[PDB]
DNA sequence: GCGGACTGCTTACC
């Protein structure tokens, strides 16, 4: 097989690399890499190297990496540019692996681990590491085994061995319900003291050294705690055995927080993977909370506080440690962020941990792309931060909208890049710009007949291929493939959801199919014969396939969009606001241009004139009021809801899209662009159910609307799905129960009507005080707590949630055992009625947790339900209903005087 | 006593 790297590090004049050889074995080699950098030279000096602008350069080979660094500094002192890859690790990887890396994941040691630390005095600071590590579970992906290190003897208690029999038993059975599919993969090891556990762990680590190291919060807790604990006990030299190169780096942040860097290891903390790649914003990021959200597994329920869990129930203590490690594996099997990371990493030829940085990722990609043409990359330069203009957003008239069709452009900014051919080395020149609306209205003089143009004034060559458009097209093509798989899985999902209305009573088995492809007629035929058993399991498998596809497409989308954004970041080698602005300005033109073209087409094809059909639009989308389109054919001529949905689908697909294609084709001509790539396709088909009192949709303002959707990008929903953007139902700061209640109000408004809404509202208002306090608590990040802390009391302009935290601190003040609110993390927030014993109007505590028993009963007693209902529920509901022009409560009328 | 304008903070949409 082709060789491929695992990890790479620069240590002085040496590149330390771990790699899988052509025989499949893991090796490690120390290479004294001789890097090359470049300097401009006279034209007369023949060469094969040129910078991206065509200027010749001479290659400077250095005896070592240190000599190359010094040269860079002297070239700075002289005042001349030093070209080439200054991150020598990237240069090494590029040289060593001059080919598309095909890797074998089964050969990469992926380690998932989690540790337990009993601490009687609050959170055990990893920097201090004063308390014993009394449990470690370490999953090795090559062995496919859970290595469990259990401390039986500790200054905090002596305990019996953990029982795997009991662990496997149902909770109802007194057991721990450690998933049966892993019981056989557990390798259990008890220890009579910590030193022996730790030393044993280090020896295990040496035989099975992680390449990818992950887990939940491993970077901020597990790793630094293990490192410092071992360092405190055995000394630093022993601690450094955690690095296959015996080199670590302690980077410190004073508030004492430490982040350790283990050379030769790529740490991908899963919480960081999840935050960057999941596209969620969660009220809490405890593994308990995320596991529930992702896998629908129950919360690991134990009696008593964690600080006393080991002493009282060591059996469950260890089982929960094992389960916590497995839950991250389960989440990854679903989301597949480790696969994504490996993929990206080997594509760009970077350290795997650098997938968190789109700039490093693209710098490496572009660099490799340019290296192949014997071209030389420019030196990084210093730039001041500058604001610059972005997308256009249409101000919508607040109102209801019965029938709505939406259209969106495909990969807008990356497409704009490819079309215009925007790249650092494809810049041709500039032109005198007319006001933006002159280009939008097609009044302005054609910018150029020789070059490709943006309305920001930039001109680019139409013949020369750009390195940026070239490499952004490659990833875009990947993105497009996976989206195909995603949508197919989605369409298959719906097919199964409908079939679940004819559950055929029988004992059957789930059909063998690749959900990434639209079910064949044969398969669709079979499906209509299965029962809830086989159907529900195919639905699950279809949804897992869809999610896997989502991860792959949405993060390649993120990557390419991040290349756009990078052009607007001063730390990007190819930073250039000429290009970044060329993209955004072109975008503003494109959108408002098609707004006009679409309006023109519809006023004509409908017959009317001067009517505004586009009611809203954001960046690259338009929402077309389709009332007049439906009215033409009249509602009578429709058999059911699905009928007119078919109608609009066909209408948009047959008439509107070709018209839009024509509109953009002309625009591309106007700007003399390299290639027409403005592909606007239909998005949503929304409207109330046929013959109902539902309003279909509504807008309250920019980025705040709801739509009752029947079709989305070709997927016809078995049941109508609510598309809600911006509204309180979508925000993580909104209490769970309020989100749910607000959503039902919206569903009722859009699907059923005013009467139904008032019915539900009256009900919710009556019963809402029985809601669990957590479900009705607000959520918020807690930044700069100390900034507003004046003697434990709110300083000037102290934010509401911060006030709540202070209230909390005072309430628990003194109790070293009470849960502490962490700077930067999130908190639940509740209002307290006047006269409460807390001495303030609100209180806050760490999100995703029950508030400490110390004060729980008092908080429950003094909750201000009235303020809760009015601030979090009624006010937003008032905004929804006012805009749509409805009332959530029956108004008083002249009829109120009749019996 | 408190509404309207401005600010900080937070969390959306693209
Ligand atoms: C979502 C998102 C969009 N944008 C910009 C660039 C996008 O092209 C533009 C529109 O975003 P989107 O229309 O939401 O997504 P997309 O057009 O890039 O690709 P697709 O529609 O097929 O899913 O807004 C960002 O810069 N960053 C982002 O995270
Ligand atoms: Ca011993
Ligand atoms: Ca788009
Ligand atoms: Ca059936
Ligand atoms: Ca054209
Ligand atoms: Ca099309
Ligand atoms: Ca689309
Ligand atoms: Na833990
Ligand atoms: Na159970
Ligand atoms: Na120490
Ligand atoms: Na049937
Ligand atoms: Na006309
Ligand atoms: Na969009």
């Amino acid at each position: 097989m082709k060789e491929f790297y695992l990890t790479v590090e620069q240590i002085g004049d040496s590149i330390f690399e771990r790699y899988i050889d052509s025989n499949g074995r893991e090796r490690t080699r120390e290479v004294e890499y001789k890097p090359s950098l470049f300097a401009h030279c006279p034209e007369s000096q023949a060469t094969k190297y040129f910078d991206i602008y065509g200027k010749p350069c001479t290659r400077k080979l250095f005896a070592n990496m240190r000599d190359a660094s010094q040269w860079i500094k002297r070239m700075e002192d002289i005042g001349l540019e030093a070209l080439g890859m200054d991150d020598f690790k990237l240069a090494y990887l590029s040289d060593t692996y001059n080919y598309e890396i095909k890797y074998d994941h089964t050969k990469i040691r992926v380690a998932n681990f989690d540790i337990e630390v009993t601490s009687p005095d609050g959170f055990p600071e990893p920097s201090q590491a004063k308390h014993p590590i009394d449990a470690i579970t370490h999953y090795d992906s090559i062995d496919d085994r859970f290595y469990v290190f259990d401390l039986l003897n500790s200054p905090y208690g002596n305990v019996e061995e953990w029982s795997i029999e009991i662990a496997a038993k149902l909770q109802e059975q007194g057991g721990d319900e450690v998933p049966s599919e892993i019981i056989d993969k557990i390798i259990y090891m008890p220890f009579d003291n910590e030193k022996e556990l730790l030393m044993e762990y280090l020896n295990f680590w040496q035989q099975k050294t992680p390449v990818i190291l992950t887990g939940w919060n491993v970077e901020s807790f597990a790793i630094p705690y293990v490192y410092n604990r071992i360092k405190n006990i055995f000394g630093e030299s022993t601690a450094k055995r955690l690095s296959p190169h015996r080199k670590t780096r302690v980077k410190v942040i004073e508030n004492s927080r430490e982040i350790i860097t283990l050379f030769g290891i790529s740490v991908l903390d899963y919480i960081d993977l999840y935050k960057k790649f999941s596209f969620t914003n969660q009220p809490s990021y405890s593994l308990d909370y995320i596991s529930e959200f992702e896998l629908n597994v129950g919360k690991l329920k134990y009696d008593g506080p964690i600080s006393k869990l080991r002493e009282s129930n060591h059996q469950r203590y260890i089982s929960y440690n094992i389960i916590a490690v497995y839950r991250v594996l389960q989440i990854d099997a679903k989301r597949q962020f480790i696969n994504l990371s490996l993929d990206m990493g080997y594509y760009a030829k970077i350290q795997i941990q650098s997938v968190f940085s789109p700039i490093k990722t693209w710098d490496a990609i572009i660099f490799n792309s340019l290296k192949e043409q014997n071209k030389v990359i420019p030196q990084g330069r210093s730039h001041p931060v500058q604001p610059y203009p972005g997308a256009f957003v249409k101000e919508p008239i607040p109102n209801r909208y019965k029938y709505v069709m939406s259209f969106d452009l495909t990969s807008f900014y990356p497409s704009i890049i490819r079309q215009v051919n925007i790249s650092p080395e494809t810049i041709a020149g500039t032109f005198k710009v007319a006001p933006l609306h002159d280009y939008i209205n097609a009044v302005a003089e054609r910018p150029s007949d020789v070059y490709s143009c943006s309305p920001n004034g930039m001109m680019y060559y139409k013949d020369r291929d750009g390195v940026v458009p070239t490499e952004i097209t490659k990833v875009f093509n990947q993105r497009k493939e996976h989206k195909g798989y995603m949508l197919a899985a989605q369409r298959n999902g719906e097919i199964i959801k409908e079939a679940l209305h004819n559950p055929n009573l029988s004992v059957d088995e789930p059909l063998d199919v690749d959900y990434r492809f639209d079910f064949s007629d044969e398969i669709k035929e079979k499906i209509k014969k299965l029962s809830a058993k086989s159907l529900n399991e195919m639905l699950f498998r279809a949804q897992r396939t869809e999610v896997a596809g989502m991860t792959a497409q949405i993060n390649r989308k993120l990557l390419i969009n991040s290349l756009y954004g990078a052009l607007g970041n001063v730390w990007f080698r190819y930073y250039d606001l000429r290009n970044a602005t060329a993209i955004t300005t072109f975008g503003q033109m494109a959108l408002q241009w098609i707004e006009r073209k679409v309006n023109e087409y519809l006023n004509e094809v409908c017959g009317t004139e001067g009517e505004a059909f586009v009611l809203y639009g954001d960046t690259d989308s338009i929402y077309v009021s389709a009332d007049k389109i439906i009215d033409k054919v009249g509602e009578s001529k429709f058999r059911d809801t699905n009928h007119w949905v078919d109608f609009l689908d066909k209408f948009a697909r047959e008439r509107m899209e070709p018209a839009i294609d024509r509109g953009f084709r002309e625009m591309c001509e106007y700007m003399n662009n390299k290639q027409h790539l403005m592909f606007m396709d239909r998005e949503a088909i929304a409207g109330p159910p046929l013959g109902s009192k539902g309003i279909g949709g509504f807008w309250t303002g920019k980025k705040r609307y709801a739509l009752n959707v029947w079709d989305m990008e070709g997927t016809r929903y078995a049941e109508p799905k609510l598309k809600i953007m911006g509204l309180e139902t979508q925000k993580s700061s909104t209490p769970k129960a309020v989100q749910k209640a607000l959503k039902e109000c919206i569903r009722r408004m859009l699907q059923e009507g005013e009467e139904s809404l008032q019915e539900y509202f009256k009900e919710f208002e009556k019963e809402f005080r029985q809601l669990n306090y957590i479900s009705i608590a607000s959520v918020s990040s807690a930044n700069n707590i100390a900034k507003y802390d004046v003697g434990g009391f709110p300083g000037p302009k102290c934010p509401f949630h911060i006030r709540g935290i202070l209230t909390y601190n005072r309430a628990i003040k003194g109790n070293i055992d009470a849960p502490q609110v962490v700077e930067g993390e999130k908190v639940y927030v509740l209002p307290l009625r006047e006269g409460n014993p807390f001495g303030d109007k609100c209180i806050a505590w760490p999100s995703g947790t029950e508030i400490t028993d110390l004060i729980k009963d008092d908080v429950l007693h003094w909750m201000d339900y009235t303020v809760l209902l009015e601030k979090t529920f009624i006010k937003p509901l008032e905004g929804f209903t006012s805009a749509a022009k409805l009332d959530y409560e029956k108004k008083a009328s002249l009829f109120d005087m009749f019996d």
